[PDB]
């Protein structure tokens, strides 16, 4: 299934320190991000997206549509600019942001009642499980 609508909150996190000391983020950012659950709000229509990662340490947006790349900031994650674009193979959604940064991007796809995601940036692959809510 193409359709990851849905409240998912955070079963399982692995490697989430790798992806971001790949990005350069902040010792201290990093030491307390690590620890924390997560949640991610996905709002779909079609080829149009909402997207929201949350923790009780940052609260991340973004919105864009399939198959049209975007440029965008970064933002609070770590201040750079890429040029984004999100597609499916598949039922794999695939975003890859184009920049500084090699491999860097995500992919999410459903298996049964749960949505796994890989988050990757240079050679670092975090990867996480979600069940819905
Ligand atoms: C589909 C997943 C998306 C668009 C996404 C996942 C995770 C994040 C963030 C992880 C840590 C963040 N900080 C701001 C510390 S954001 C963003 C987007």
């Amino acid at each position: 299934t193409r359709d990851q609508n849905g409240t998912w909150e955070m079963e399982s996190n692995e490697n989430f320190e790798g992806w971001m000391k790949a990005l350069d983020i902040d010792f201290a950012t990093r030491k307390i991000a690590v620890r924390l659950t997560q949640t991610l709000v996905i709002d779909q229509d079609g080829d149009n997206f909402k997207v929201k990662s949350t923790s009780t340490f940052w609260n991340y947006d973004v919105d864009f549509t399939v198959g049209v790349e975007f440029d965008e900031y970064t933002k609070s994650l770590d201040n750079r600019h890429v040029k984004a674009l999100v597609t499916w193979e598949g039922d794999v959604l695939v975003c890859v942001q184009k920049g500084e940064k090699e491999n860097r991007g995500w992919k999410k796809w459903i298996e049964g009642d749960k949505l796994y995601e890989e988050l990757t940036c240079g050679d670092q692959v975090c990867r996480q499980v979600f069940k819905k809510k």
